[PDB]
C-alpha cells in the first residue's frame, strides 16, 4: 500500500488527525521500500520511529492499532510507568506471545452437512487434520519473522519518564536497547529487534521531548503533534466512523427487534453534553461519549426486550430529559459520567 | 438470553432495592448477548460496558456482582485494588481467575460424569457377579441387590475415577475455562476509589497504569493457556467520599462507560432482608434450629426491632451497612444456638420482649 | 462430630480453666457445623461459619481453646501471627501451610489404620502392603476435605493489624485476608481448595485498638465476639493440677522414670501460684506462662539429683518451696 | 548421662560459668527424662529453652557447642541479625543439611569395618578364586595388608560394600529424627532484635512458630520444631529480655548470666582445658621436631597482655587471647622447620620481648 | 605440599617483590595444614586453620600473595569483594569457588586424560571423537566432581578484598555482613549442585586499607577467627625498578616476549627502566598513588606505538633507551591535567 493508500484506510476508523496518519503512513511504506533494497543497505535503515504528542484520547493509540491491524502486524500496547517500580525486556516477550464419488458416498455426505461418539467425532479430525496440515517450524518461527519484520509496539505516556529523575531516566537507558538494536531471548525463539518499529506518545505538558536523553531522541526521527478534538468532532465521530458507536446501539438493540434513530439535533446535543461534563470537571477527551451515551441509552437498553416490534427515536428533548440533569450538577457529573 | 428485565427481577430474589445498580449490570450483560448476534466485524469493535458502582460499603454493590456471575455461571473474581499499592504484579487478577474458572468448569463437568459413571460402573460390577459368555434375569437380581447397598464396597468408587477420567475430555475442559473467562468472564475491583489522587499519587496512579491494559484489552500468559482480556466485564466500586471517579486516570474514565450510585439502605430494608430473600439469615437460622429438633419463629415486632437495633450500631459508631445484621443476629440468638441441643422438641419465639431483652442493654452502650 | 454445645465445653473443661463464655462460643461454632450438614442442599451453601474475636490479655488461653477445639474435633489447625504480613510473604500461605498439617494429619492417621491390617499380611512389608492398602487419591484428597469441611484457622494478635504510613500497610493486611473469609480459591501442589467454609479465630488484646478499628468488610465476618478475663490465683492452682497431663503431673511421673516418687502439698501447691502471681505483678504479667518458670526453678535441684535419688519419696511442701522460691522472689531485680 | 557428668565433662573444655553449665545440663537431662514418659506427657511437655547473658566471647556458644557435641546432636549457629534485612524457615533448612553431612560421615564409620573385610574377600577371588582360610587366601591376604588398577580397586570395593550394607532410607530420615528429638539451635546476639523497632520485633514474630512448635518443609523431608532445644545469647547491655515479645519471653523458660573473665581465668584457659590452644600450638610444634614449654611467669605474662588489649581499646573477652599467642609464636612458627631437634622455652622474659612493644 | 615455610616464602619471592613479612604469614598457615594432617583423629577436629588479615595501601601485592600461593598449592581460589553484599547470598561464594575447583579438577584430570587416550584413539584407528569416549572412558566422575569437593575443604582458599569498609544507616547493612560472612568462618556447611561442602578447614585470606577503620572496629567474633596480622608496606621507587623485571613473568618480559612474537627485539636499559620506575612514581605523587599498578598504564603508553607498528618492524631490534622514555612521556608527566 502506498502512503495515501494507509491514510485513506485510517480515515475510515479514524477521524481527523491526518498528520498523525500520514506520519504512520511513511514509517509503513519505509517497510516495503526496504525489502526492494540491497543487502547492505537493508541492514543500515532502521525504522523511522515516531513520537505522538497531544491531549489524552485524541486517537494517537488508535492509529497504532488499526495501523497495526491494516498490516496484520503484531502489536502491544505498553505504559511506559510500569517499569519505575519488571524488567524492560518482557516488551518483547509480551509482544511475542501475542504474535468418482460413490452414490452411497454422497447419500451419506448430503446428510452429514444436513446435521446429526459421532457428532464428538467431527470435532476432533480438525485437530488432527489441522496440525497434519499445520507446520509448527514454520508456525513458532513465523511469529519470530512477524516480531522481527513486522513488529509494533506502543509505548503510552512517555513523556512522564522524563530521585525520580534517576528512576525516570533510568527507564530511558533500559529501553535504550531496544530501539538501537539488540537480541532477545524468549521461550518461543531468539529475536532481534533492530527492524521493530516504536510508536511512543505523551502530552508533553509538563516535560518535552527535549528532555529526553540524547540518544532516545535520536532514535525518534518522525514527530507529529495531533490536534485537540472540538465538540464539531465529537458529532463526526458518533457517526462517521465505520462501527461508529451509535451504529453499535442501534444494531444492538435491533437484536431485541427495537429500531434506534437518533436525530441530528439529538447528536448535537450528545456532543454538548460530553464536551460540558469534560470543561466543566476533567477532559478525557473523546473517551465521554462513551460513558454519555451509555447513561442515555440504558433505559431503553434495559427495556429493548419489551419494546421488540418498535421504533424508537432519540430527538434533543429525549437528550436533554435523561441528561441536563445530571450534567447540571457536576458533583453528581464526577461519578455518574 | 435473558432480557435485562429477567435479570432484575432476579437479582431483587437476593438484593433489596438498588434497582439503579441491577438496570446498570443488567444492560451490560444483555449487550453480550446481544454481541454474539452481530457480524464479524462488529463483533470486535463493541466491548463491554464496565461499570463503576459508587456509594457507601455494605449496601450491596458485591452482592450485585455476585449474583449477577452466579446468574450467568460465569467465572467471578473480587479484587482490593490496595492489594498491589505494595509487591504482587497486576496480571495475576487474570491468573486467578481462570483458576476460579478452571475448578468451576471441573465441578460442573464432575455433575455431568457423576451420571454417566454410575452406570457405566455398575456394567462393570455385574460383569464379576455374572460373567458374560436383554439384561439377563440374573442380570438385574444383582443389580437389585446392588443398589439396595451392601474388597468389594471399595471397589464402587475406583471405578468411577477410570469412568469419569475415560469420560472427561481434558482438552475441551481446560480450554472451557479460557472460553469462560474470555467470553464470560467477570472481575469485581473493590475500593478503587483509594487509588485516586505526591508520593503515594504516584504509587497510586500507577496501579491505575498497570490495570489500564486489562480494560483496553491486551493477552495475559498462565499455565492453564493465554487468556486475552478484551470481551471482560468489569466492575469497579468506591465509596468516593474522599475522592470523585474524575480523579481516576483519563484513560480510565472512558473505558468505565457506565456509572451508577448506590443509595445508603433503610431500617425498612433491613427487615426486608431479614425474611424476603431466599436463604436469608432468619431463614438459616430456623433450619439450623430445626437440626436439633428446636422451632424458632420471629415475630414482625421482633423482626422490626432486630433492623432497629443494627440500625442504631450503624449511626451510634460506625456505617457497615447490612453486614451489621449478621453480627446482631449472632448475638441474639447465641444463648438458644447453645442450648438447642437440650430445647429439642421445643417450640422457641422471638419476640419484640426477647430482642430488647439481649440486646438493648448492648447497644446502650456505644 | 456430633457432640452437643454442652459436651464440646465440658471436655474443654479438662484442659482450660475458666473462660467459659470462651469455651460456650467456639461450641456454637463447632456444632454449627453438625447443624449445617443435616440441611438441605441450598442452606448448606448459603450457611457460612460463624467466626469468632476473641479478646482479652495475652496467655488467658485463647490459643488453648482454638488448639483444643481443633484437637477436640481432629480437624486441620494452624496458628498464624497477623503481623507476619506487615512485610515479603504472600497471605495464601496460610491455606498451603494449613493443608500441609492437614495431609501430615491423615497420613499419620491413616498409618493407624494401615498398621493394623499390614502387620496381618505381612518393616518392608508393612510399606508394601500399607502402599497396597493405601488409595492415595483418598488419602491427598481427604486432607482437601478435612481441610474445606473441618478446617480451622487461628489468627493471634489481629489488633495490632488495626488503623498514616502503617495504616496503610496494616489495613493491606485486612484487605489482603478479606477473601479468605468471605470466601475464595487457593492453589496448592496437593489440590485446590476452597476457603468457604473453613472457621477462623481471631485473638487480640484490643488495649490500643478496637474491633471497630477494623474495616467494615471484616466486622461483618466476625459474627461471635467474646471477651477472656484474667486469671487469678485460684486459677493457676487449678492449672497446676486440675488440666489433664498438667505440669505438676508431668514432672510427677519424669521423677517417676529416675525412680524417684514427687508428691505436691496443698500448700504447696498453693504457694507456688503465690509465687507465679507475685512475679507478673511485681516485674511483668505473662499469664500463666509464668507457672512454667516457677516451677522448674523449684524443681531443678530433684531433677539434677534424681537419678542418685532413685528409689527415695520426696515431699514438695510449703517449706521446700519457699525455701527455693522466696529469695528470688523478693529481689525484683 | 547425668547433669553432673555433663558439667563434669563441659569443665574440660570450658572453664568457669558453672551456672551456664549447670542451666544447659538440665535441658539436656529433660530430653532423657521425656522418652521415659507414657504417650500423652511426651507431647504436653517441651524443651526448657535457655537465655544466655553476658558479654562477647565468655563461652555461650563454646558451652552449646560442646553441649552439642557431648549429645552427638544437630547444631547450627545464627545471627538473629541476619533476618533484619530477605525466611526463617531456613535455620530448619541449614540444620537438617548439617544433620545430613553428621549422619552420612557417621555412617561411613561403620561401613569403613565389615566393607574392608568384604572387600578383602572381594580381591582374594582374583588372586585365589575358589574353584577354613586356604594357605595362600592368608598368604595374600598377609601381603595386601602389608600394602601394594589394582591398588585403586580397594576403594571402589568400599563404595559398592558399605552401598549394598546402608539402608538409605534409614539415614535421611535419621537425620529428620537427629533433628527433631536431638536438635539444636544457637541464637547469637538475640538482644540486638529487642525494641527498626518494627522490623526487629518482627524477627521476633517470625521465629515465634518455631519455639511454640511447627513444621517446615524442606528436600530432605518434612522435620517438626515441637521437640528442638534452642539456646539465645546477648550482652542485654542496651535492651533487656523484658524488651523480648511476651510470646517469645514464656518460651525461655532458664535463664542464666555468664560472668566476665578475669586475668587468673585466662591464665587457666590457656592450659587446663583439654587440648588448650597452649596444648595446640605444643603439638604443632612438635610435629615440626621442636619441643615448646611454656613458664607459669610466661603464661601469666599472655594472660595479663591479653586483659591489657581488652582495656585499653575493646573487650572481647577470651578471643584476644588467641590473636595475642599467635602474635608471640610467629617467629618460632615460622622457623620450626630449621628448629627441628631443639628444645624452646617461652619465659616471661621472652613474652615481654615480642609483645610488651605492641602493648 | 610438604613444602617448609621459608621454601614457600622462597618461591613466592620468585613472583612478588618483598612484603616478607606477608609471606612468612601465608606460608605458617599452608604449613599449618601439612602439621594438621600428622596429627591423630582429636586434634584434626579440633584445630582450625589460622586465617590471615592483610593491611596495606592497594596494589602492594595482597592478593598476588594470595594468588601465587593458591597456584602455588594448586588449591582453589576465589577473590570476592566484601562490598558485593552490601546491596546476592554469601554462600555464593562458596558455590563460585567450588566451580572453579571443578573446572581446576577436570583440566588436570584431563592432562592425564590428554596422554592416555592418544594412545588408545591410535589403536582404535575421527581422532577427535574417540578423545572424548577414551577420556570419557577413562575419567570417573565420582572421583572427580567429589575430589574438587575435597579440593575445596581440605585445600581451599578465599581472598575477600576491602574487608574494611564493612566497619547508623549503613553500620547496619555494613555489620550484617560480617554476620553473613560469620558461619563461614566459624564452620558450617552450604549446599551445591556439585555436592555438600564444609567450611570448617577452608582458609581465608581478609584485606583492607583500614584506614578509615580499624581492625577493632570489626564485629568481635570475626576478630577472633583472624588470628593472623600482617601489615604490607608500601613499594618505593627502587621496589618499582624491581617488580619491572625480576619478578618471573614480568610486564617487561611479558612485552618482549608479545613483540618477539611479531619478529622484533624489545631490550630495555637500566636508565630506561629506572626512567620509568621514576615517571610512575610521579604521577602517583602528582594526582593519586593507586601503587604498582601504576606501571601498567605508564608502560602501554610508553609502548603504544611500538605495538602498533611490531608488525612492520619484523626483524628489527628496538632499544628502550632513556632518551626514548622521555620522549614519549615527560610531556604526558609534565600536564597534570591530562
Ligand atoms: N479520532 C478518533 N477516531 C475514532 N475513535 C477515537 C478517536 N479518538 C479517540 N477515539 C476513541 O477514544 C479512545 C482513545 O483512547 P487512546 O487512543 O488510547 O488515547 P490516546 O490517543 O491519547 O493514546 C479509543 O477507545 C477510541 O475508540
Ligand atoms: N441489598 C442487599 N441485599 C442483600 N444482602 C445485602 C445487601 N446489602 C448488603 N448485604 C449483605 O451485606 C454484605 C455486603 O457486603 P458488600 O456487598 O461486599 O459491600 P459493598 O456493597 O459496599 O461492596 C453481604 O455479605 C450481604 O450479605
Ligand atoms: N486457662 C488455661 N488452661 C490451661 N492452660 C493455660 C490456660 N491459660 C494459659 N495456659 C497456658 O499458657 C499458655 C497460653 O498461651 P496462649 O493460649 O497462646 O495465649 P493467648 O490465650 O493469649 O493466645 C499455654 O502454653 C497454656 O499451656
Ligand atoms: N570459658 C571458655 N573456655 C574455653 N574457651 C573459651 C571460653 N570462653 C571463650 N573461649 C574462646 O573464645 C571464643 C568464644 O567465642 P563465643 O563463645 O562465640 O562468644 P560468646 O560466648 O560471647 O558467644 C571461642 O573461640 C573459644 O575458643
Ligand atoms: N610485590 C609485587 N610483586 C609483583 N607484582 C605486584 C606486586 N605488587 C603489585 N603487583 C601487581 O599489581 C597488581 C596488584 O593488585 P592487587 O595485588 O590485587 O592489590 P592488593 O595487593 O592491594 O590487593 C597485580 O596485578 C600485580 O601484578
Amino acid at each position: 500500500m502506498t502512503p495515501r493508500e494507509i491514510v485513506s484506510e485510517l480515515d475510515k476508523h479514524i477521524i481527523g488527525q491526518d498528520n498523525a496518519k500520514r506520519s504512520v503512513a511513511i514509517a509503513l511504506r519505509n517497510r516495503w521500500r526496504r525489502m526492494q533494497l540491497n543487502e547492505e543497505l537493508r541492514h543500515e535503515v532502521t525504522p523511522k520511529n515516531i513520537l505522538m504528542i497531544g491531549p489524552t484520547g485524541v486517537g494517537k493509540t488508535e492509529i497504532a492499532r488499526r495501523l497495526a491491524k491494516l498490516a496484520n502486524a503484531p502489536f502491544i500496547k505498553v505504559e511506559a510507568t510500569k517499569f519505575t517500580e519488571k524488567e524492560v525486556d518482557s516488551i518483547i516477550r509480551d509482544l511475542t506471545d501475542a504474535a468418482e464419488p460413490s452414490a452411497a458416498r454422497q447419500a451419506f455426505r448430503k446428510k452429514l452437512r444436513e446435521g446429526q461418539k459421532i457428532k464428538d467425532a467431527m470435532k476432533l479430525l480438525i485437530e488432527e487434520e489441522a496440525a497434519k496440515l499445520v507446520n509448527p517450524e514454520e508456525l513458532k518461527q513465523d511469529a519470530i519473522d512477524a516480531v522481527e519484520q513486522h513488529g509494533i509496539v506502543f509505548i503510552d505516556e512517555i513523556d512522564k519518564i522524563c530521585g525520580p529523575d534517576v528512576s525516570r531516566e533510568g527507564v530511558q537507558r533500559d529501553l535504550l536497547p531496544l530501539v538501537e538494536g539488540c537480541t532477545v531471548s524468549t521461550k518461543h525463539g531468539m529475536v532481534k529487534t533492530d527492524h521493530i518499529l516504536f510508536i511512543a506518545s505523551g502530552a508533553f505538558q509538563i516535560a518535552k521531548p527535549s528532555d529526553l536523553i540524547p540518544e532516545l531522541q535520536g532514535r525518534l526521527p518522525i514527530r507529529v503533534e495531533l490536534q485537540a478534538l472540538t465538540t464539531s468532532d465529537f458529532e463526526r465521530i458518533l457517526t462517521e466512523p465505520n462501527a461508529s458507536i451509535t451504529v453499535q446501539y442501534k444494531a444492538l438493540m435491533a437484536t431485541e427487534g427495537v429500531n434506534i434513530e437518533f436525530t441530528d439535533s439529538g447528536i448535537k446535543r450528545i456532543a454538548e453534553a460530553a464536551w460540558q461534563v469534560n470543561e466543566s470537571t476533567e477532559n478525557i477527551g473523546a473517551r465521554r461519549l462513551h460513558t454519555v451515551l451509555e447513561r442515555l441509552m440504558e433505559e431503553i437498553s434495559y427495556d429493548a426486550s419489551d419494546l421488540s416490534g418498535q421504533n424508537i427515536t432519540i430527538d434533543a428533548d429525549y437528550v436533554s430529559k435523561h441528561l441536563d440533569a445530571l450534567v447540571a450538577d457536576e458533583d453528581l457529573s464526577r461519578f455518574i459520567l
